[PDB]
């Protein structure tokens, strides 16, 4: 589905992004690296 570390996750007002649990990096857009 997506790259090392990465999944997907959500602000309070309800506006998804993606995320790095193991870099602690995010991302608007969907990650390849
Ligand atoms: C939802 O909130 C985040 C920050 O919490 C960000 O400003 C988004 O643009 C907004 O839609």
């Amino acid at each position: 589905k997506l790259p090392p570390g990465w999944e997907k996750r959500m602000f309070a007002n309800g506006t998804v992004y993606y995320f790095n649990h193991i870099t602690n990096a995010s991302q608007f857009e969907r990650p390849s690296g």
